[PDB]
This record gives C-alpha cells, structure tokens and sequence, in this order.
C-alpha cells in the first residue's frame, strides 16, 4: 500500500468472508474467562475475528502481513491453548484451510 484503498477493500473482502465460514464460530469473539479462566495468562496475544474487524476499521491494517499475522494468530492461539484434536482445533484447522485457498485466490501469498 501506497495504495492503502485497495489493501483495505481486499482485507476487508477477505474478513468478511472468513467470518461467514461455519469453522469461524469458536474464533469470532474474544475467549471468555468464566469458560476458560486462565486464558489471558497462557495466551498474551489473545486475538479473535470481532478484534480483528475492529483493527480492519480503524486501519490498524497498514500492510497486509499485520492481517496475516493476525488471522494466522487466532489459529496459533487455539493450538496453543486447546487439545490438538478438540472441537475448537478441528474449527482451526477447517477455517485455515478455507483462508487459504482464500489468501491464495486473492493473490495475497504464492499459489
């Protein structure tokens, strides 16, 4: 981005996107703590798609690699956190395959 419209229009595309894949559930909202109390210890980036979509509109997103950071995070975070072969990993697993054939389709990392 000296192009920064067209970096913005192409992530939020993006976001939109990954947030309407049914793998996206455990992901689109920050952890809550009655559920999982020591979450804010053990994960020190904690990092969802509501976070995420707010970062998107206040153009916290300057580069692409922050988006990716990001979204590559909230997946790092669950395998981090969660048993390798739970619920919320099959969800992380699912909704990384889908973003990237959606980075790839967007031009956004090598195919």
């Amino acid at each position: 981005m000296e192009d920064p419209d067209q970096l913005y229009t192409t992530l939020k595309n993006l976001l939109a996107q990954i947030k309407s894949h049914p793998s996206a559930w455990p992901f689109m909202e920050p952890v809550k703590k009655s559920e999982a109390p020591d979450y804010y210890e053990v994960i020190r980036f904690p990092i969802d798609l509501k976070t995420m979509t707010e970062r998107l509109r206040s153009r916290y997103y300057v580069t692409r690699k922050l988006f990716v950071a990001d979204l590559q995070r909230v997946i790092a975070n669950c395998r981090e956190y969660n048993p390798p072969d739970s619920e919320y990993c099959r969800c992380a697993s699912a909704l990384e395959k889908f973003f990237y054939f959606k980075l790839k389709e967007g031009g956004l990392i090598d195919k």
